[PDB]
């Protein structure tokens, strides 16, 4: 069964449902934008997120400097109708190679359940929602209605290839750390990806290789939804919570800090730079997180709104957390059960694992150098396939990761930067 019912098109007329124009409710001012809600929770917006954050809200290229020195501009891409129509079709397209997975159709449900908690009451009696998990949908009436959501994909803002899982924050509570969990904006593009390099001491060597080989954007795509998993499961690493890396000479030249959060995402021998102790700490931090949603819960007894009932909303954050119900309907959280999921997460869920099931070629770190950007288009069954991603069966581009290859399959990818020697390493 498909991901996404339905093969939108851009031009496709509003309906009101599932083709709208929204507004993000704190984005602050902003005009509608045409929104598709491509599954149950999962809206994509085709344009260039000048939303999620008040200063960035330009797309214009030039020189706050030429930092992080993997960057890349084009103030233009994704302003025209055929370009958003080519957005929403490789968007869609990466979502099916991803359920086509078994370990993709496990994430994809555990996104899907992850309804941000309605955290939002200050009454312990009153179950209420948190209102920035939610966006504005105009109707057939030109009037708003409020929709609950657990996640968008959205183009990039000015620099094209920063991708990100971000959220709306709250004044008091951190939502992506505190088990609640906040509705995931995704700034990704289907119509770029990155080259890396197939021999490790070149790939993770900043001085060395062109990028020949293309990451498939399945993988990418599937690195931002596993940070998404985290976020809305509100068990995400604070970004402070760092490798200080010491594994990489590079690295170490440039003082180079790496992420808990990233090494756990990318997995295989990476999330082994998170030791013993300190996972042990995390897991710990996490599992009094869900205690206090099921004392937060029982301490509930009316619902907010009219949307739904407050069984139904127990019922949601029962089956999202796994929580275990009392003889007189108190819950608590099960250790086993919470270390399955919080494993099921993080350990399950990576990078390293989506490279297994989609039998591609990829980075074998998060610890290494990018080498260049490409455009590409996975639109053409020509080019790409949910099954088969570049690596076209029956085709010179089959074996041996040839549709990967950019020398091999050069029709495919057209380089627009080098980023080998721009590193100050
Ligand atoms: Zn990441």
């Amino acid at each position: 069964m498909p991901f996404v019912n339905k093969q939108f098109n851009y031009k496709d007329p509003v309906n009101g449902v599932d083709i709208a124009y929204i507004k993000i409710p704190n984005a602050g001012q902003m005009q509608p934008v045409k929104a598709f809600k491509i599954h149950n929770k999962i809206w994509v917006i085709p344009e260039r997120d000048t939303f999620t954050n008040p200063e960035e809200g330009d797309l214009n290229p030039p020189p706050e400097a030429k930092q992080v020195p993997v960057s890349y501009y084009d103030s233009t891409y994704l302003s025209t109708d055929n370009e958003k129509d080519n957005y929403l079709k490789g968007v869609t397209k990466l979502f099916e190679r991803i359920y086509s997975t078994d370990l993709g159709r496990m994430l994809l449900t555990s996104i899907v359940r992850g309804i941000p908690f309605w955290g939002g009451s200050t009454i312990d009696t009153e179950l209420k929602v948190i209102d920035t998990n939610s966006i504005n949908v105009i109707q057939p009436d030109g009037s708003y209605r409020s929709e609950e959501l657990n996640l968008v994909i959205i183009g990039p803002s000015a620099d094209i290839i920063q991708f990100e899982s971000k959220s709306f924050g709250h004044e008091v509570l951190n939502l992506t750390r505190n088990g609640y969990g906040s509705t995931q904006y995704i700034r990704f593009s289907p119509d770029f990806t990155f080259g890396f390099e197939e021999s490790l001491e070149v790939d993770t060597n900043p001085l060395l290789g062109a990028g020949k080989f293309a990451t498939d954007p399945a993988v990418t795509l599937a690195h931002e939804l596993i940070h998404a998993g985290h976020r809305l499961y509100g068990i995400a690493i604070n970004p402070n919570r760092v490798f200080k890396v010491n594994t990489n000479a590079y690295y170490e030249m440039s003082g180079l800090e790496v992420s808990f959060e990233e090494l756990r995402t990318f997995g295989g021998h990476d999330a082994k730079f998170i030791d013993s102790l300190q996972e042990n700490e995390f897991r710990l931090y996490y599992y009094n997180k869900f205690k206090d949603i099921a004392s937060t819960l029982n301490k509930a007894k009316s619902i907010v709104g009219t949307t739904a009932s407050l069984q139904y909303m127990k019922n949601v954050f029962k089956e999202k957390y796994l929580l275990s119900e009392d003889t007189s309907g108190k819950f608590s959280v099960d250790k086993l059960k919470f270390d399955k999921l919080y494993k099921m997460l993080t350990e399950i869920y990576t990078e390293d694992n989506f490279v297994k099931f989609f039998k591609v070629l990829n980075r074998k770190t998060y610890l290494n150098f990018d080498k260049a950007v490409f455009k590409i288009n996975i639109v053409p069954k020509v080019n790409y396939t949910i099954y088969d991603g570049f690596n076209l069966r029956n085709t010179n581009l089959a074996a041996n990761f040839n549709g990967q290859n950019t020398e091999i399959n050069n029709m495919n990818f057209t380089k627009l930067k080098n980023f080998t020697g721009l590193f100050e390493f």
